[PDB]
């Protein structure tokens, strides 16, 4: 499946499939449904990015549905943790836990393509007064990355419809909109 | 399994065909395809920003916002892209052909083209993500948003020369 | 599985109800479910057309056009139809809830009522039935196209109470 | 489950039949169409004038198998009253509008669909639909043109325009 | 199978239906609660004045369900006697300390879980959640408070620790 | 297919009528449930006349079983209890549990006490504490036997059985 | 399937009012309750008239198996067991297990004493030895003479059961 | 499914005209079903003929022997009819009718061949008990049946008369 | 799809790459497979160095109780340090390889959740037998009494990172590396 | 899902898996079920380190539920035959045929950890006789190893118990256990 | 899965598997099938070409299984000139007791608690069946040197022999009491 690139310098060369050289570039990517298999596979790729500096960004490609709140929030703590800058970025859709990784970038570097779309809504095991728990510490992170009040947060996500990326810049997921081609 | 080709080194073709600046685009699209296509297609402007890109395109379509996220990166991106229609470019499939770089799109002349959207949101998203598709067509073809609803309410599929009218290629290739 | 009653002749229980004429809407809805609802309706209006009907709704919703199917009937019909709503009336199952007879749209204290609609035709197709949806909605609470159609989109359920002041309701009884 | 209602009693599809209702409902197939053969045939023999009734919503399904419906309908003497509830789509239509001139019947919410949805060979899937062409031109009274055009288009008529285009005779708005 | 008994003669469960015995057994689902409410309705018609006489064996089920059987007992006019057999759990302790104050029993091996052991917005789950304690409050004479804190032990209760809890009126020594 | 019998019975029901129950293979809260109702409807035709209850059963659900051996205690009737083919874990408890001197087995029964290998720790222990009461009341063994007993994953012979006090009567032939 | 014959019966129901029992197909729990019915019912109405249990079988579980061989010794009547088709396994045990003098076989009937082959495997032995106790009962073989037949994965033929002493009478 | 025809099943109104029809695979359940049916037809009387109707692949072998014996143990005439297709057992059950009252359709295929959890020695006297059967009804010789059998084919109702599997073909 | 890092030089997958920095990630459910994988790493990075630190990165939802055990015994034996970090929750067995972290060395991120109670083919006896064990283990490293957690382990429901501090689960809630 | 790692050579880097690495320290693991793929893999180590050396020990580490029997007979006489000392550890579980590999170490060099689970009950195909048999055989090696007599042996297998390293020390299917410091 | 092992020419590395094959041994463990028998013959034929006088070791542990593929097999330890020594380890039943019965005279070899069965535990016409038992009883005959009658009676008791027994009826040599 995944082809493989090259680096060459005249006295050799070196071949990678194309997301561990992405990765060599300090790039991670959040693509398709979060679980605790993807979290273990981004933390891993934070820890590691660190290690080799804690000062250089990291970017972060975000192509989700979002997926289990646990492990979203696993992956939302160790962005917080490590000391380096995080540039998000949204490409096709951010939604639930998805949209809140995006919002959990570094102010001034949080980003989206023309056509995103993204959702604040968290789409419809665990006992009632935890599950509610839960959502409040979502509601939490939320107002303190977008600035808005826990009572916008909480009737914003009840509404069950997708932001554009205007719509998301205004109320605050977002810095950018790069529409530039 | 894929065959390996060819101091020396030897890839597989589609490693290849990279190392010649070719992305493939086969079969359905989902999030999967999507994000392969744009990690190549990110790679291919690091290795040079003025370089064309050529772009197979052989697919059903698929999911809209995996299409609408490589459709993106095609625009993000510096590069000159040339669309090859193969085989055929339905649904998502023939935006992604629309959207190649003016006077680069092209068909062999057997192939079908279909702008027709054939056959878990609420209603009023699935119709702000037509819409979408509708502006982006209009831009891509110079045609009117009345035509581009109208003609893609038809189930039908159009020949490379019919769709080089519409405005969805600019060259068919008929010759060797 | 199902008792058997004798009241001399015996019927399942669900017969023995519909001697009462009494329908039982209970479960999701499907053209299954609309086809045997329908049969009963249009049987209880031959049996008798000015008699009251009983409907007994425990439904999460289904397929919008056996609904809509059902809800037509109902309209069509010359009887007076009480509706009732026992556990729950969500999505379509909230529509013919709301389309009983005025005056005889009832609830048991904890009934959950929603009007939001949970989440292979093309996009123009699903807008047209959302559309009759609100026009139905608006038709029977009495709400505008604009209060229905922001109700409509906040994913809640509703207690007797606040489905009786939104309209959806006649009564919220006890006993 | 099925009710059973009254000194005879009966399922209450058999309480219809006594009606003279035939109740197509749900996807059309080789079985479906043999019962409704059957019970088409039957009702003729009680009797060959009274009318028959028979209610629709379907979303289509085997066109051969809607095709011995369709010709039963129009080999029985009996005048056939036919009722779209809830959808007639693909072959559902076309039963629907080969009821009786007069007696094709719709309540107000109601769709209507002409469009096929999308083995054998090519030159025959081409010869069952050359054949819907001449049925539908038959009983809407629409040319071959635009029945074929409107029927490429991927869309639901509403009752009025299902009577605008000729599929209807009544919409019985309450 | 199920046996025949007994002039007429009727399955094992329609015969004790005749003696107003409702059982209910096994998971709670919206097909067992409108079983149970039409049963419920039923008996109600023959007499508004004798009693009614549930037999619970059940781990609980659908929490909707519960409370749709819940309602219409509380709605009949007849007094309803309460027998737990084996089990009830969840929902099952719920219908079981709904029954008329001086009629809910248990056989002396009987288990009792007021516990609820683990889709809609979390904030339908709190609210469902919070109308269980206003219904065990009522019941039972628990406030709010020993409520909470006796649903989060997971945990079963003895028939005599119930009876001191207010679930149970007797335990039968049989 | 099961026999029809002639007035004409299921073979199951003709047994009934001599006021035989049938215990057979798993038991579980479905056979629960037609055992007590049996048991109940049996009492009603009289309170004095015995009733049979033959056992052939691996075992099956605890409180299924605790729940068939509350009714055979409630009951004021006699209840005869047989062994044939094996009773084994919750299957020897109802075994145990007949009127004294009314507990038969056929020569080549299989009895077994252990109880072969969704519930907290503490529950599951507690349950299997109420086992050791019962078997205790009616073999009128001490507990400390009645614990060790269970420990052992063997079968007893019905002689064997007797002499531990799960049986009253092994018999090749009526008497 | 079954047909309904004329009073009307299905098949097995106007059989049974022959007195005939039916042991077809493997021997499990469900089957052995179904015989065991029947067994005591032709007992309630008649002690003295025979009982004809048809036997064709791969046999099946072994307690199900002694439930009904219980059955049959503890019941009055008479039992004419035949062997049709083949008796194998428990089946086997079945067909040696009716009244002396009133087993018998069909020409091409097939015999299988062997056992072709959850529990501990000091209690299969133990089950195994009451088999050994069963068929030398009955056949009056010594136990090592029933031992030793047992360990042969072999079928006999009616003749020879006959003179093994499972059977009565061969009927050609 | 079955059409009802006193009223009747369309299988059980044959029955009361001594038909037992013996159509699909031979298995221990079909035995089971067309032996106790012959046993019926007996004693209902043992004069009259029984009339079989065969369709079938085969079965079971020893499913098969099960019903061969019963029909030679039954006192009454059995009249054979082969429709469609009689093979494998099905034309041992054939054959086994009366002498004189074996038939078959014109279009029937009828093959003695056996197309295509026991020990070998058992399976070789199982096959030469079916080498006795077919050798006395058809009246050829063991190296007759034993050379045919091994013949993977079919054979017409004229074929078969002449190998003597048939008395008529009509 | 497991990214490659190159680092003479060699490729390492992730996770061994990170093993190199003497991180053990035990992540996801714990069963006999993943216990004898985390065993085989903490006796290869106690034979690297017996003195420098171990990081155990835990994200679980806990799973069979004697695979846990023995990760439990072989955190006890090497004679390591161990750091123990909680990311996204520690619940049942999760937790207690959580507590048995070094003193001191015990972290958590702040929006980790802590289980101590354990959701719901042996004999009854030997169920209480390894609940027993569990008391001991928690009232050892929590410090605790035994009824206390008892107690506490009845109740189906999840401590925060400062709730489980002042249980004695944890030593640190941290935001920030200090 | 195996970690790799490397041995440092002299001027040199060899890279193995985790247990290859482990194998190279004479370790051989028997962990989950026995069958008879495992004892294959089992004998062709123990063969292998035997060629290494027929003097210095080899470690097993035992975390099993056991399995099949005839395939731990297999692994215990391919224990039996080589000349080389086996220390056995239990770590986690030793149940069924795991029990009889852990006794059967060395005199002297059988240990487990404080929390193991030691069971030699058999939890409950062939002929009934070759079941006997085979079982027999069990009661000749755990009377060997044990030094109980087979009356101890056969009642004690009896019972549907596991027992604590204390205990199975003074059973005799252990030497040592190594209280946590 | 399975180790790799390094050894002097030590600069290179194998399989375990690899490894034990140039040690001349060839593994039989598991059931017997075509694909197992490919793989077997060609292990002996490159064996005999290294050299076609020093000794080839199969190791047997197997159920047996398919007939051809066994025969294949013992065909080619015919075949080739190597003396062959088999193994007995854990169980030879069915076809796996014919390849151990036909290994070279001498050099036939068990564990003492391995288990021996010659019994054939229970597509074609029952006369092809019955032609391929009777070369196995040709086979056994001819390496156990019991008669025909003796082995055809030896087969039918469903019953395992210990190689004491194995040993007295001739499909052994050696009973290695370590």
């Amino acid at each position: 499946l995944i082809p493989i690139v090259v680096e060459q310098t005249g006295r050799g060369e070196r071949a990678y499939d194309i997301y561990s050289r992405l990765l060599r570039e300090r790039i991670v990517c959040v693509m398709g449904p979060i679980d605790d298999s993807v979290a273990s596979l981004v933390i891993a790729q934070l820890l590691f990015l660190q290690s080799e500096s804690n000062k250089k960004p990291i970017h972060m490609y975000i192509n989700s549905p979002g997926g289990v709140v646990t492990a979203g929030l696993a992956i939302y703590d160790t962005m917080q943790y490590i000391l380096n800058p995080i540039c998000t970025w949204c490409v096709g859709q951010a939604a639930a836990m998805g949209s809140l990784l995006l919002a959990a970038g570094t102010p001034g570097m949080r980003h989206s393509l023309p056509n995103s779309r993204i959702m604040i809504h968290q789409p419809s095991a665990i006992q009632a007064e935890e599950i509610m728990k839960l959502k409040k510490q979502l509601y939490n992170i939320y107002a303190k990355h977008t600035k808005q009040s826990l009572q916008v947060i909480e009737s914003a996500m009840e509404r069950d419809r997708y932001m554009s990326p205007m719509e998301a810049q205004e109320f605050g997921i977002l810095d950018k909109v790069l529409v530039h081609p």
